[PDB]
């Protein structure tokens, strides 16, 4: 009824796709297990990119390590280590990694979205 | 529903005693609460030394990740420690606590859907 794991013994995946580069993603809490929402901890390469896009749901992102460069639908914020993030639904979001080392967040969505 | 994205440092929310029957040497700082959340809420828990949330249960899951420290986990049999970088997943109903046998603070998130308030 509990599970207690370090996050990064959780196979991180490589995200490809015509708006995702240099990007891993590990699934902690997955939509199988998950009651309500799920939980991903997300790796950006040095140079990678989530580019802009909508969500039918709300992210609550909270940054482990690194300076993370936000997409709004206008203009980019960067922050760092100790900030959390809300992007309400619908909002037009994404990532970029401008330092030259990994960038992590841990990201959370309810679960309609979870891979 | 509204629109946009809060980005904030999350140690400028105000740290709240906690202090309850099974609670004690515990503040709580939330993130993303009730006046935000669609589904579930973001809370920040910072447990000082010697510090303790007694076992309880609750009708829903938790959700954690530790962001510093080494964190005692109080189980319904026994105890088991993580640290910084481990995740927990406690099932609803599923007994539950914490204690911080270090001398430095612990930080964790936890995440509960919102029907359990924040
Ligand atoms: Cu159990
Ligand atoms: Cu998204
Ligand atoms: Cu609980």
């Amino acid at each position: 009824g509990m599970i207690l794991k370090r996050a990064y013994d959780v196979t991180p995946q490589k995200i490809s796709t015509d708006k995702v580069r240099g990007v891993r993603k590990r699934v902690l809490i997955g939509l199988k297990d998950a009651p309500n929402f799920v939980m991903r901890l997300f790796t950006v390469e040095p140079g990678g990119l989530c580019d802009r896009a909508s969500a039918p749901w709300e992210h609550e992102i909270f940054v482990l390590k690194g300076k993370l460069t936000v997409l709004k639908e206008q203009g980019e914020e960067t922050v760092e280590e100790g900030f959390y993030i809300f992007v309400e639904p619908n909002e037009i979001h994404g990532f970029r990694n401008d330092t030259d080392s990994e960038v992590e967040f841990l990201d959370l969505i309810p679960k309609e979205g979870g891979e």
